[PDB]
């Protein structure tokens, strides 16, 4: 359960980071 | 570069949590 | 779109924290 | 107090994101 | 249980950060 | 510098986790 | 101690934003 | 505009955290 929660959080941060990276592209 | 590094770290964290989730199963 | 995802992320976080808070109450 | 602070912080963030989502309409 | 897995994860992350600090220098 | 700051946050988390872990010990 | 750590995180955020603000100036 | 607003908000947050840190001691 906690692993799942951590994965969801990391996935959100990764998508956020990706949109920032694309904005700077 | 900052956003890219954060995206990479977050994707590694997500993979690591997924692996833990699959192991805990 | 960014704002909407951030709000969803935060709601999920609040729900997790609330659960923790309730366990400690 | 830790969990309660975390809950308050998450709820604050959710409120701010929601206000932002509404403004961006 | 939860705290021990969280301490272990946090230590791994700190080591990864430290490695990156040394590589970047 | 970012890696250094990441490291401090990670160390902070690990010590908070250890304090909880010791109370559960 | 938690408030002191939160202050440090907020200061880091402020410096990061200031960096961006200056480059955008 | 965005970076300036983020800087302002982070500074507000830091002052709040500092005030709390001083109240607690
Ligand atoms: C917050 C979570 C961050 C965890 C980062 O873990 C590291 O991620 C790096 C990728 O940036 C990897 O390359 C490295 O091997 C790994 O240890
Ligand atoms: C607020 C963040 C919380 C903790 C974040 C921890 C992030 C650390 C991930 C960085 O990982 C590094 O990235 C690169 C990939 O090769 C390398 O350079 C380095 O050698 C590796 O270690
Ligand atoms: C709970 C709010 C925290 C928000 C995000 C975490 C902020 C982490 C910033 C670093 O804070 C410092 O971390 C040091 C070790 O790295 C500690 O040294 C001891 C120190 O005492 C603490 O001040
Ligand atoms: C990878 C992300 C990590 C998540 C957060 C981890 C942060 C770890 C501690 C950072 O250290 C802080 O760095 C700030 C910025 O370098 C400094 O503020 C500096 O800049 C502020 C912003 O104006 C001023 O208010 C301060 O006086 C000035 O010291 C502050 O003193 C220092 O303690």
């Amino acid at each position: 359960a906690x692993a799942e929660a951590a994965e969801k959080a990391a996935k959100y941060a990764a998508e956020a980071a990706e949109k920032a990276a694309k904005a700077x592209a």
